C-alpha cells in the first residue's frame, strides 16, 4: 500500500511528480522529478520508480493535451530510471548520459535510447540544460537547469541535510563536484532535490558542506 503518484504545479510550465517506494532502512521514500511543458509538449525530468507510475504520469499529461517528447534520467538508480522500459516500449524517446547508460548496462537494466556526454548538454535549446558536475551521489549524477524560470533539478546530488546512501557514492570527488555546481548555478531561484522539500540556492552550499563533512569523516 504505497502513497499515490502526486503531480503538483511548481511554477509556470513546471510540475513536480512524486512517486514512492519502500527501500529497506529508509521506510517509504518519496522521489521528486519534474515535468517541463513547452508548447503543448512535455519532457519528463526523471521517471518514477515503476512502469505503473510512469504510465500514470504520462497519461495525466496526455489527457490534458500534451505530447510526451522525451524523458531524461539524472542517474542510473531506479528512482530516476524505473520508467525507461515503459517509455521505450511506447516509442517515447529516453535520454541518459553515456555514463548512466553504462551503469544501467552493467546492472542488467534497459538503457535510454538516446545518450549524451560532456559538461553540458542542451536537451532543448535555450530551455532545458543538462549539467554534469562530476561524481558524487553516484559516478554519473547530472542535474537539469531550466534557465527561463531559474529552476535547478538537483536530484540525488543535492543532499542538504545528510548524504544518504553512500553505496554508489564518490566521497572523495563530491566536494569538488559540489563546488563546481554551486559556482555554476548560484543564480538558481529554486533547487529541487529528490527526497526533501524545494528550497532556494542555499541548498547548493548546504550540499557542499555535507560533502566536505562526509569526506573528512571517511
Ligand atoms: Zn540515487
Ligand atoms: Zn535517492
Amino acid at each position: 500500500s504505497l502513497p499515490d503518484l502526486k503531480i503538483e504545479k511548481l511554477d509556470e510550465g513546471v510540475y513536480v511528480h512524486t512517486s514512492f517506494e519502500e527501500v529497506n532502512g529508509w521506510g517509504v521514500v518519496p522521489k521528486h522529478g519534474l515535468v517541463v511543458l513547452v508548447n503543448a509538449e512535455a519532457y519528463l525530468i526523471d521517471t518514477p520508480f515503476t512502469a505503473k507510475d510512469t504510465e500514470k504520469l504520462v497519461t495525466w499529461f496526455v489527457e490534458r493535451g500534451y505530447k510526451i517528447k522525451g524523458s531524461i534520467s539524472s542517474h542510473f538508480h531506479s528512482e530516476s530510471t524505473g520508467g525507461i522500459e515503459w517509455l521505450n516500449s511506447r516509442s517515447i524517446p529516453t535520454y541518459a548520459s553515456e555514463l548512466t547508460n553504462e551503469l544501467l548496462k552493467k546492472d542488467g537494466k534497459v538503457q535510454a535510447t538516446n545518450s549524451f556526454s560532456g559538461v553540458n548538454y542542451w536537451l532543448v535549446k535555450n530551455k532545458i540544460e543538462v549539467f554534469y558536475p562530476g561524481p558524487g551521489h553516484t559516478p554519473d549524477n547530472v542535474v537539469v537547469w531550466l534557465p527561463e524560470r531559474k529552476i535547478l533539478f538537483g536530484g540525488c546530488f543535492i543532499k542538504p541535510y545528510g548524504l544518504g546512501n553512500l553505496g554508489d557514492a564518490n566521497i572523495e570527488a563530491w566536494p569538488k563536484s559540489a563546488k563546481l555546481l554551486k559556482s555554476k548555478y548560484g543564480k538558481a531561484k529554486l533547487v529541487v532535490p529528490s527526497h526533501s522539500e524545494v528550497g532556494d540556492a542555499s541548498l547548493l552550499k548546504l550540499t557542499l558542506e555535507q560533502a566536505v563533512k562526509g569526506l573528512n569523516e571517511s
